[PDB]
């Protein structure tokens, strides 16, 4: 999508503002469909649309859901949450709370940075968008 070089190294700086960006999430999310990682994105992406709700009870009913198809170590979708906070939700899932899985959402999210921003900045994608030399 339509997208500046100053756009892109901006992206380069805020993830967020990667994100946000329609034309920047289209590029991030294309990239990260080769590896399958947009289980992680949109993982927490739907921790941000269980934070959405107002229904007491429909936050147990997402929550459990969110715990037995991602939250677990095995699961449909096994997600690449930290064990040890994992751990600890699996058990706070009992009275999960409007942002139970903040710690998930902060976890998954600096993960994907660390792990698909990185060669995603390197990439020959990003570079692309610079146009410097390979």
């Amino acid at each position: 999508s339509m997208v500046s070089p100053e756009e892109a190294v901006k992206w380069g700086e805020s993830f967020d503002k990667l994100l946000s960006h329609r034309d920047g999430l289209e590029a991030f999310t294309r990239f990260l469909k080769t590896e399958f990682s947009e289980e992680n994105i949109e993982f927490w992406i739907a921790c941000e649309d269980f934070k959405k709700s107002k229904g007491p009870q429909q936050i147990h009913l997402k929550a459990k859901a969110i715990y037995e198809k991602f939250i677990q170590t095995d699961a449909p979708k096994e997600v690449n949450l930290d064990f040890h906070t994992k751990e600890v939700i699996t058990n706070s899932i009992t009275q999960p709370t409007l942002h139970s899985f903040d710690a998930a959402q902060s976890r998954v999210y600096q993960l994907m940075e660390q792990d698909s921003y990185t060669r995603f900045l390197k990439s020959d994608i990003y570079l692309d968008l610079m146009e410097g030399r390979p």
